């Protein structure tokens, strides 16, 4: 009569944990959403749900969303968070196609933060502002030729724009050490996302190459937002211990 | 009954939920405790398969057997893994996703029809310019109506294809299908680059990203209409399998 349903809410709470331990939330939802009288169910309901849906649609999460004050450092922190979870759970081919576009992302707001004016947004894409110095574009310039490149105020701006800007304004910067990481994996990365190869990870140092473009980010991070908490990097782990209290 | 064979069918049940749910990884977890589960090896071996060729992008072995041209293969798996995704509201995913999938249709479509249009350096799409003077001219026209400049240092995504096949093919299928994709480009830009949040019911959103999945479905009918309607439910037809052993 009650040993069964004691059994059987015993048992779900080491699998909800199991599930919880891989970033499973939304099989931990499934496995407590029909149960009846499962201590602190209705709680544990409603912020599995509202993870999954953050992680789903791409909303920052509340605690994040509400200690910081910057955008950009919000946006940037909150899918290092995500890229670092796909990475842990093995999901390795996601985490190599968004590490690029996290890497961009930094090193744009980073540039637009300390030297504003060099870079305008139009129609939410980056580019040179035309009324910008011929110092700085002169320069600019000979890194472009460098690069095979010609000199065009009208072109997007992408990663290797950035790295050129960077490297003028702050050559000593450790982000252009750190980017290195995110080049490396490029080609690779191309393969996956566009040519829609299968990604090996035995081949080519696969694994260790994108872990340490995960790892690449993180200290971009701590380069670009040190006023980010340490303890912010640790979300999900935070997360799954406020999650086995509640089981 | 005995208490193994309780575990058993609360598990059994379990795992069913899952798998509808398309959790694979979570049905997994639960079944790999479990040391007696009837089937229990072959189920660990086939989601563990399963999990492992949606982590690195490795086409299901079915498709692998069914199908012989490469581009269709890689075409209908990607689109399978994006409407699994889609199917679990994973939409911020989706939208990245969708243009990459039309993009490469496109691309095996035009390097078919005008082989010496399209050079490939390092893997990446460029406009052979000096072998393909006349439609660089018609190109080169377009983009100058547009108030756009002409750029053959950059790489062809889809706005390139679709001028490609405006200029060269203007009756085609594929161009009529392909507008929908194009049309969740500056969306797209937002939450893959701009890393924003994906709301779902400002401007209908939901209804574009909807439009842009059945899109990349109606490609593939016009380009490889020798794929079998069953195969593009690949995932019902996995759970039909994964349910017979769980009997």
């Amino acid at each position: 009569e009650i040993n069964i349903l004691s059994f059987r809410e015993a048992m779900i709470r080491s699998q909800i944990l199991g599930l919880i331990d891989n970033y499973d939330y939304e099989g931990a939802l499934n496995l407590v959403s029909n149960q009846k009288s499962f201590r602190n169910g209705k709680l544990l309901r409603k912020k599995l749900l509202s993870l999954t849906k953050q992680i789903k649609t791409h909303e920052v999460f509340p605690e994040i969303n509400e200690k910081y004050r910057d955008d950009a450092l919000k946006k940037s922190l909150f899918h290092y968070l995500l890229l670092n979870m796909r990475y842990n759970r093995l999901d390795v081919a996601e985490t190599l196609i968004r590490v690029k576009s996290i890497a961009e992302f930094i090193l744009k707001t980073y540039i637009e933060i300390h030297w504003p004016t060099l870079i305008i947004e139009k129609d939410g894409k980056p580019y040179l502002n035309d009324e910008d110095n011929l110092s700085f574009v002169y320069k600019y310039n000979l890194l472009l030729e460098k690069r095979k490149q010609n000199f065009d105020v009208s072109r997007i701006l992408g990663l290797p724009a950035f790295i050129d800007i960077l490297t003028i304004l702050e050559p000593n910067s450790q982000l252009l050490k750190e980017v290195n990481a995110v080049n490396d994996i490029n080609g690779l990365r191309n393969s996956i996302a566009h040519n829609l190869d299968t990604l090996n990870l035995d081949k080519n140092k696969n694994y260790k190459k994108i872990m340490l473009s995960v790892e690449a980010i993180k200290n971009m991070l701590h380069i670009s937002f040190p006023e980010i908490e340490e303890e912010d990097y640790n979300y999900f782990e935070e997360k799954n211990k406020e999650f086995k209290e509640l089981l």
